[PDB]
RNA sequence: UGCCCGGUGCCGGAAGGUCAAGGGGAGGGGUGCAAGCCCCGAACCGAAGCCCCGGUGAACGGCGGCCGUAACUAUAACGGU
């Protein structure tokens, strides 16, 4: 439970950083599959369905052998 | 060579409370024609001891429970009771 955390969590810095919330910019940027959207309000809110949707996508993508 | 004198010990305290023999004798009783003889007896006075108020540990001795809380987990300097 401990090293499953720490691969997950790590240091806690500000990098490692999977995805940004900029307030300033209304910006919502995930970082591992190159997806902002403009819907902070609405992110914040719940509605992450886009994001996971567009996270799927490029596991599916991934999974591409060979 | 720490903290606890509530308990036991010892030390201190001419106040107060309790307190024995004794002092005292309100008031009774036995008997006798009686003078009387005999008996009981309340208040009150009346030590040490004990109570009571203090002190005292290199005197007898005693020196907690539960619950929470911090940048991973853990722990808990910290808080509550
Ligand atoms: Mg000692
Ligand atoms: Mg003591
Ligand atoms: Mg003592
Ligand atoms: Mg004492
Ligand atoms: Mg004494
Ligand atoms: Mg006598
Ligand atoms: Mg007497
Ligand atoms: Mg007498
Ligand atoms: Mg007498
Ligand atoms: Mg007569
Ligand atoms: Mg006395
Ligand atoms: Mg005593
Ligand atoms: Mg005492
Ligand atoms: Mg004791
Ligand atoms: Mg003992
Ligand atoms: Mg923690």
């Amino acid at each position: 439970l401990r090293k499953t955390r720490l691969a997950q969590i790590g240091t806690g810095e500000r990098s490692e950083k999977i995805r940004t919330y900029n307030f300033p910019q209304s910006r919502v940027t995930d970082h591992r599959i190159g997806f902002t959207t403009h819907d902070l309000e609405g992110v914040l809110s719940g509605h992450l369905t886009p994001i996971l949707e567009a996270l799927k996508r490029a596991d599916q993508e991934r999974q591409l052998a060979a």
